[PDB]
């Protein structure tokens, strides 16, 4: 619904540690842990922080390459995840000294 598009953000740092999750993502991937869990078995949202993205990504080399060139974000792309659909936005988080601190994701349903 309309009602639903809120902002759902993801932090990982530059070894791709995932390092916080925002509450709107976290409500958002508990109400869908069931097609979550289909697509990832052991899949709880409370315990992804401090885990690393590779776990999540099928190439995993190829979001690294996106999150190791800070130089070629933001990156944007339409991913499926299970049955789930979102439009995706990786942005460069830097420190306040300009230095890149590592990735920032938004995800926008199209479920
Ligand atoms: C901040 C943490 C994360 C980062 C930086 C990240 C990075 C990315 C990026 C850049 C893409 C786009 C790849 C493309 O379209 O070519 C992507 C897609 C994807 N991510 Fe993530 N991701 C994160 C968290 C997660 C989590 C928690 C999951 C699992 C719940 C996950 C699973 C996927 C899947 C399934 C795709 C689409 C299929 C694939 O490319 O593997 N990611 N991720």
């Amino acid at each position: 619904a309309v009602e639903g598009m809120t902002t759902n953000l993801m932090m990982a740092d530059k070894e791709g540690i995932i390092q916080y999750l925002n509450p709107a993502l976290l409500q958002l991937l508990t109400h869908r842990e069931p097609e979550l869990a289909q697509a990832f078995p052991g899949f709880k949202a409370a315990e992804l922080v401090g885990k690393n993205i590779d776990i999540f990504h099928k190439n995993p080399a190829h979001q690294r390459s996106i999150i190791s060139n800070p130089e070629r974000l933001p990156f944007t792309s339409m991913i499926k995840v299970g049955s789930l659909e979102f439009n995706l936005t990786c942005i460069a988080m830097r420190d306040t000294k300009g230095e890149y601190i590592g990735p920032a994701l938004q995800l926008v349903d199209i479920t």
